[PDB]
């Protein structure tokens, strides 16, 4: 961990503007960074954790924050900065589009097959990269994929296991034994893709979280999303095998979905898939030069 | 052609004037992509004069070249709207142009920053020369600050669009940038890579003076005569003779005798490795230079192209 990658912030160089949402461990705000000696106001996203901290407690956090500021992959968000006060604040890039879960709801049945497949590929590439860095996500879900542009999504909020519940995204072995590996991350990938293919349906909606390990024992799984051809649905089911080692690997999921992305209409069936927009190269260039210059 | 977005009037709005010059007014604005809920800040330039559709076809031909540049020290044109007065879209620079930046930080700019800026501007101009694009209007106001460590050339390439009227422009009519121009350009209204080198000389002079107006108090009417007599801009107090002589070389009468952008890169890169030897600045020992932690932060938040 090159410690120059994590910028330590004083309270005086940023301000919280507005609340974006909250989750298990914190609250996310629209923020503004003020570089010292300048008059510019730079938008940032700030997460403040619910529970306070001591310098001994902070030593564990800094040690991990250094690891998450060291990721370097186009499909993985990296921690940028931190402010250690009574409560801890974490700073990353603010994404105006927000998370992919809200984006598929906002455009429900208004999203073509080229986009959904492209996203699956991209989430897989980012998860594979974390695996190569030997980082377990532990909380992969559509709410933790961020839309940088409609053509470019990024994984966020990974790596919290060595500092510590999303039952309906969790593998059977994680529910029963708090076992988190990359293969249980592969389970949450399967659930994430099911979210995309349903435009943000809630998984196991009538079924309380208390009962989830029973129904997975019984062999029940999430139903096949209407737009999914069988080939796509069995990748999802392969991700939900009892035997973690029988699940697909993230390198395999990249090859597979990127093969389906080459003829998207063969693998998903969307009504008026020709009503749908598709990523114009003119549109893609404009988005990249304006808000997405990173190297890919 | 994919590199220039042809825009609809409905997908952007002007919000605030940022400034104006010879041919247009610049606004801070918002791009609102169709069918989305996001408002993306952008800079919008509206030209002062309305254009016919035939004039627009010419403008569009040049706009495609202006959108084709791809270099970390040259800004590219992003979109165009063919409104009655043409509107032009590029990235919005929160720090503004370098002229206003050096004026606002006149007491906190050290020799590393100034020399690095000279290198970067030379790099961008040499890319334009390699692409055989003439600037015609290089000046500190047409260098933008992406971050204090990363400056970029803007607003090049207009010469062909002005060719019909260029010879008629009055020295006092503010359409022809007399105090940045080579002598042969004032007399003949033709612009080349070597006359751009002269503007570069003036641009560097602006930076070394933290934004003084060149030939201040002298009407533009009289510039051609004082140059023909051998007069030039004075030596900025912070410049050693080494730096002043490069500047004076950019203002030699014979265009072919001036330095090349290729060589200016090398010379300013050499000085940038020992800045306090070549620029004498009050408080330079204390002046800020950016640690890797702060440059990394800057790049992730607003300058990912690196
Ligand atoms: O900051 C992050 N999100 C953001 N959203 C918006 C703006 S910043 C992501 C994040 C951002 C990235 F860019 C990349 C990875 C990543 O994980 N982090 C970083 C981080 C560091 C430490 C912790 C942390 C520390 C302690 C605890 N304990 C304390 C004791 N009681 C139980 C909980 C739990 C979590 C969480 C995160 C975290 O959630
Ligand atoms: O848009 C540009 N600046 C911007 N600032 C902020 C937002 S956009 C740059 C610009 C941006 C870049 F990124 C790269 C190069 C560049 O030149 N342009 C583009 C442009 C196109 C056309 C013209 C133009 C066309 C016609 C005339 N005639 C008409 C006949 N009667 C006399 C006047 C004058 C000027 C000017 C520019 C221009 O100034
Ligand atoms: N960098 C960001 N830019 C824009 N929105 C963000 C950003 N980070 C987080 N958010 C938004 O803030 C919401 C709350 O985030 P967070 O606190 O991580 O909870 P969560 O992901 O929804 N649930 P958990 O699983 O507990 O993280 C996210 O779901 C997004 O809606
Ligand atoms: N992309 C930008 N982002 C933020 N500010 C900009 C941007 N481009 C230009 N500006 C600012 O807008 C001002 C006016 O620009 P412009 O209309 O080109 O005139 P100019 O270059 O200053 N003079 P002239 O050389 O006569 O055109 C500039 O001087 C800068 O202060
Ligand atoms: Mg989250
Ligand atoms: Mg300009």
């Amino acid at each position: 961990p090159n410690q120059a990658l994590l910028r330590i912030l004083k309270e005086t160089e940023f301000k919280k503007i507005k609340v974006l949402g909250s989750g298990a461990f914190g609250t996310v705000y629209k923020g503004l960074w003020i570089p010292e000696g300048e008059k510019v106001k730079i938008p940032v996203a700030i997460k403040e954790l619910r529970e306070a901290t001591s310098p001994k407690a902070n030593k564990e956090i800094l040690d991990e924050a250094y690891v998450m500021a060291s990721v370097d992959n186009p499909h993985v968000c990296r921690l940028l900065g931190i402010c250690l006060t009574s409560t801890v604040q974490l700073i990353m890039q603010l994404m105006p589009f927000g998370c992919l879960l809200d984006y598929v709801r906002e455009h429900k049945d208004n999203i073509g097959s080229q986009y959904l497949l492209n996203w699956c590929v991209q989430i897989a590439k980012g998860m594979n990269y974390l695996e190569d860095r030997r980082l377990v996500h532990r909380d992969l879900a559509a709410r933790n994929v961020l839309v940088k542009t409609p053509q470019h999504v990024k994984i966020t909020d990974f790596g919290l296991a060595k500092l510590l519940v999303p039952i309906k995204w969790m593998a059977l072995e994680s529910i029963l034994h708090r076992i988190y590996t990359h293969q249980s991350d592969v389970w949450s990938y399967g659930v994430t893709v099911w979210e995309l293919m349903t435009f943000g349906s809630k998984p196991y909606d009538g079924i309380p979280a208390s009962e989830i390990s029973s129904i997975l024992e019984k062999g029940e799984r999430l139903p096949q999303p209407p737009i999914c051809t069988i080939d796509v649905y069995m990748i999802m089911r392969k991700c939900w095998m009892i035997d973690a080692d029988s699940r697909p690997k993230f390198r395999e999921l990249i090859i597979e979905f990127s093969k389906m992305a080459r003829d998207p209409q063969r693998y998903l069936v969307i009504q008026g898939d020709e009503r749908m927009h598709l990523p114009s190269p003119t549109d893609s260039n404009f988005y990249r030069a304006l808000m997405d210059e990173e190297d890919m």
